[PDB]
């Protein structure tokens, strides 16, 4: 089958899957910060309660959001360009929302509720980033599905006839 | 070549590469927190100075370290078991070091220097986690190389004769 030169199709469609997972995992880390570290402090047993001091925690989410923008800014693939752009745009709006809410997410005694309105996707109130975060989550999700299936083709069209 | 059933060898040796990258990216996020968010606050322009308030930031690193342990705890592969175990062990010691230093990393006005001694690998002083973090970094790095090369085999042995 094409001298099985499907390798190039498999190695490259893979570098995409890899690149996107990275962005995926970075979102998952922000979500871990959100669901596990908000209003918490490092305790002798592990994490425990410490409310209204999520300022630096928020700076961490922002940082990871910047790294996320960087990654997408460099993700290049013609057939996927679409899904990549929307993801990139969501990335921007999410980072931009946090920024505009700097007067609160940047103030020292940041309360948990306010933090969650910024980085906790399932929070009842999402008027400080969560909403945008959510969309960034979905965008990357579809960008992922789109690339993962592409990979499966190059791999599965290995145990199929040549041409059609 | 083995009815090109190398697919199974490629799809599986890939699920390993994927799983490990995830763990890799999680370390990279902790490092981003370390090199970009310590002693910072979300500002109208982006991140800016705000020293001695890295408590919640540290809770985030701890959280991501817990998620990291979880991932490795579930990473299973016979031929790699070795490199996986050492990584898992480094994971434990790193998380355990942060925990034992809870009296400082869990106190509200955590100074930047103290934070960096915990999660900044290149810091001059690494007596609060950095040292362990570093090792966790190297362990996963080798676990990665080991799996990535494995993948290349299953892919490259696609454009090579059957058997030997």
């Amino acid at each position: 089958p094409n001298l099985t030169e499907i390798s190039k199709k498999i190695t490259e469609s893979n570098a995409v899957v890899l690149a996107v997972k990275e962005v995926e995992t970075l979102l998952a880390s922000i979500d871990e910060l959100a669901t596990k570290a908000i209003g918490k402090k490092i305790g002798n047993n592990g994490l425990e309660a410490n409310q209204s001091k999520n300022t630096s925690l928020l700076s961490g989410a922002y940082a990871i959001s910047d790294l996320i923008a960087e990654k997408l800014n460099v993700l290049k693939n013609e057939e996927l360009k679409e899904k990549i752009d929307t993801a990139k745009q969501c990335s921007t709006e999410f980072t931009n929302k946090l920024k505009s809410e700097h007067a609160v997410l940047g103030l020292d005694n940041l309360t948990d509720d306010n933090a969650q309105r910024a980085i906790l996707k399932k929070h009842a109130n999402k008027d400080k980033g969560a909403a945008e975060l959510e969309k960034l989550f979905k965008a990357v999700e579809n960008l992922s599905k789109a690339a993962q299936d592409t990979l499966k083709n190059a791999v599965k069209e290995l145990t199929s006839p040549i041409v059609a």
